[PDB]
DNA sequence: GGCCCTAGAAAGATAGTCTGCGTAAAATTGACGCATG
DNA sequence: CATGCGTCAATTTTACGCAGACTATCTTTCTAGGGTTAAGACTGTGC
DNA sequence: GCACAGTC
DNA sequence: GGCCCTAGAAAGATAGTCTGCGTAA
DNA sequence: TTACGCAGACTATCTTTCTAGGGTTAAGACTGTGC
DNA sequence: GCACAGTC
């Protein structure tokens, strides 16, 4: 059935359309509506001004563009009051002011507060639920997974208050929001996923290991693909349940040594030499264990990947070798995210989810992009370049309108005019001059607060001056 | 004797000098001459050019300036081939090119290769050692310690080859060079420290826990201070043997539950109600244990002469309260370092040590600086501004000389000219005479038929002129 | 609502700076005729 | 042609009122992040 | 029949 | 060198561009 | 009063190693209790 | 008188 982006999004060769595939217009439109609803409350009558207006689609895309660049650079835990510090960079200030950015980041909302009282008792995830579901839906519809899938967990660090955040001791960040997800091995496309949501998890009888494998697998349950799992999800009853009609999937993964189903023959005695392995069968399933170290034993379960052999080049059972090759399907995605991620400090947990969705979209967008382009036969650029182009495609239309203000400073105006593509169908000069070519109004060496107009410029440095200081040439020129 | 900078570094209000106190000429001179020795071995006749040149002190300081800014901007990754990408920023570009930076950093050496081969069987740390000892020496000499000191260890991440590389679980970074360290409490000034250097460390009878506390505390050995330390070091024989003619220091810290030092009355945790505590006296010193949780007990040792009882505001024994306040003296230093660290990927372990020394010099310089400024009675700026000022003080002389080349591009010339604080005219205080009095009264460039009043005096020749002929400057002046 | 601890960033507000435009007083400054040589 | 005096309404240069948009910097609240006596949630076995 | 200690 | 895996930066080298001074048309 | 060589510094981009970083069967090195 | 398994 092949692997790759589906027919619907196949002939796309640029980073913005590949991004819109995951976000869509419905998500951006919902963000704009609810954000405005919130902004309208946080506007006491002292706040009338440019920085405290409302939002639209162009601004939200530009905002995302800033988050995309934030991920490219490592400035994601850097103060916003430094990011927008001119002289270090004109990259962020050219899109919007630091105050507009701060106001908006505090006001983005993904839901309708008026209906919370009928949702919150049943769904602790309410404030991000509509967006999450639309997002995951897009992910599934844009791509056809290959032969092997990997299921594992991802933690979005977040130490603020959150009803379902949980501690995990062995992670880089230990106290955030747990998300379970499925990715295809070898490509790292995120296919599916869902929040853990604490102690809700209303499974019925089914333990969580099995429950989540069966739910995450839903899109692909009608055909045969493999599943690589952790020991949190791998078990004997799951290996057998997945082979019943409603699922055609099979499973490979390690198991815990304390499970009841493992025979004593595969347990670690001290008479068993180091480096040996043994196989036994539980019917259709093959259970294998081996001891790489004098006091350590590892167990693996493999269902449809049947038969048994040892790879003489390493001495390892072939089943573990297979496992080692597919087990990285989900953590590789996380590794790509930690290298290029935009996740900022915040005291509102639904933002943790929004930042996570932006990072996932950037990876999935890249995968589709890369695939479509290499299929066409053109060279594919790295993620770093994809992201730089994504930045411009998301912010250019906003910067273009920002320029309409007759009073948009000068240095902002000059930088925007030389950042934009200038993809104008037929633009040309009339007399070698730029289409704006305006002189500054005020005197270079005078305080701006006095608004003293400059009627002349310095021949030797082309600066605007007032007669009180100079007329033909400036005092700084000589 | 109080706490604070010593007599020699008592009145420094300039950040650059505060930095130089921990490097001095001996470290810079050794680095630059050994680096030149290395550069000459990396040349090929085909490489003759401006990039592959010998270093000098100004470049080395500028180079450290880049590393200081690197820490401010968190550019500890970020390929240098991106950091020096004009249009994102000119902050590094204006100091040196990316290829000069890559060549220079690659060639830095802190030692003499012709001597090393006869030193290496005795000291595995040879390639760093000379600089290291100079560095620590200055760290000890400046800044008198306070009444509370803390001893713990820090790990310099490094996964490359290193003979004494250590793996430590439960860390931010699993592998690296372990540094034993002593820091002042309250003010996190790094006083002393030393590499672990492998299992070959030779001690005589004394365990390492005990050994390191005695060596780290040497410079304060004859004064009474209260050392707070981890359970890797805390023990009865350490506590008993630090209150003798030599060594007059006390120890406070947690202990392991398996030491046969702890009586069975404390080593219980079964009949004891949760939240209660018990303690006893062994002699000069005391041991307390308490049971914060129904399945967990903690033991603490104090060799201070005290019975501090229980703090009623929490119910915790006062020894615990004390411990919690001073235990953070070393890890807080590591936290400050990781928030603004200058470190880069490298395959040469001595660089890991150099990067470590840069971060410590930056924090210790800040502490001396902060102290002197608040003592004077002036406001102290945060570390972020301190680092920005340090950057300019280290890179300015270099940039000033870089401008000497007639061919130093145009954008480099302009970005450098507008960042240098002293790029000013030799401006006078006043001007004795310009209009003079009434020399002509008519324009000397005007016909007798016009009799135009001369409304101006030539700026550079004081001639009687009409603005039409001589705008401000005369035609004979320019 | 959520283990001890810290440094420093977001949360949230207030006072100030950099750009454009328009009009009216102020600011000249460029001819205007009366002499000398 | 080179100078000289005292006159004016053209010219130009301020002064500042009509704002709009963006920015530096302050205090207070509270996450990000090191650290271990310290944090969840799960499965499967002893009393 | 409970609540008890071992791993993500 | 010294667990499994990957993605992407640093090693390390090559070919090319932006800048002024001396040549005159 | 505008073009061309010549030499000096800086710049983009390529391919081959091999560390930063994510895991979990996996990584040290010290201290005190098993035969 | 030797070899093993618990915490940074
Ligand atoms: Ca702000
Ligand atoms: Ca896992
Ligand atoms: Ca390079
Ligand atoms: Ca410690
Ligand atoms: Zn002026
Ligand atoms: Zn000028
Ligand atoms: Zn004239
Ligand atoms: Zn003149």
């Amino acid at each position: 059935s092949q692997r790759g982006p589906t027919r619907m999004c196949r002939n796309i060769y640029d980073p913005l359309l590949c991004f819109k595939l995951f976000f869509t217009d419905e998500i951006i439109s919902e963000i704009v509506k609810w954000t405005n609803a919130e902004i309208s409350l946080k506007r006491r009558e002292s706040m009338t001004g440019a920085t405290f207006r409302d939002t639209n689609e162009d601004e939200i895309y530009a905002f995302f563009g800033i988050l995309v660049m934030t991920a490219v650079r490592k400035d994601n835990h850097m103060s916003t009051d430094d990011l927008f510090d001119r002289s270090l960079s004109m990259v962020y200030v050219s899109v919007m002011s630091r105050d507009r950015f701060d106001f908006l980041i505090r006001c983005l909302r993904m839901d309708d507060k008026s209906i919370r009282p009928t949702l919150r008792e049943n769904d602790v995830f309410t404030p991000v639920r509509k967006i999450w579901d639309l997002f995951i839906h897009q992910c599934i519809q844009n791509y056809t997974p290959g032969a092997h899938l990997t299921i594992d967990e991802q933690l979005l660090g977040f130490r603020g208050r959150c009803p379902f955040r949980m501690y995990i001791p062995n992670k880089p960040s230990k106290y955030g929001i747990k998300i379970l997800m499925m990715c295809d091995s070898g490509t790292k496309y995120m296919i599916n996923g869902m929040p853990y949501l604490g102690r809700g998890t209303q499974t019925n009888g089914v333990p969580l290991g099995e429950y989540y494998v069966k739910e995450l697998s839903k899109p692909v349950r009608g055909s045969c693909r493999n599943i690589t799992c952790d020991n949190w999800f791998t078990s004997i009853p799951l290996a057998k349940n997945l082979l019943q009609e409603p699922y055609k999937l099979t499973i490979v993964g390690t198991v815990r040594s304390n499970k009841r189903e493992i025979p004593e023959v595969l347990k670690n005695s001290r008479s068993r030499p180091v480096g040996t392995s043994m196989f036994c069968f539980d019917g259709p399933l093959t259970l294998v264990s081996y001891k790489p170290k004098p006091a350590k034993m590892v167990y693996l379960l493999s269902s449809c990947d049947e038969d048994a052999s040892i790879n003489e080049s390493t001495g390892k059972p072939q089943m573990v070798m297979y496992y080692n090759q597919t087990k990285g399907g989900v953590d590789t995605l996380d590794q790509m995210c930690s290298v290029m991620t935009c996740s900022r400090k915040t005291n509102r947990w639904p933002m943790a989810l929004l930042y996570g969705m932006i990072n996932i979209a950037c990876i999935n967008s890249f995968i589709i992009y890369s695939h479509n382009v290499s299929s066409k036969g053109e060279k594919v650029q790295s993620r770093k370049k994809f992201m730089r182009n994504l930045y411009m495609s998301l912010t250019s239309s906003f910067m273009r309108k920002r320029l309409e203000a007759p009073t948009l400073k000068r240095y902002l105006r000059d930088n925007i005019s030389n950042i934009l593509p200038n993809e104008v169908p037929g633009t040309s000069d009339d007399s070698t001059e730029e289409p704006v070519t305006k002189k500054r109004t005020y005197c270079t060496y005078c305080p701006s607060k006095i608004r003293r107009k400059a009627n002349a410029s310095c021949k030797k440095c082309k600066k605007v001056i007032c007669r009180e200081h100079n007329i033909d040439m400036c005092q700084s020129c000589f």
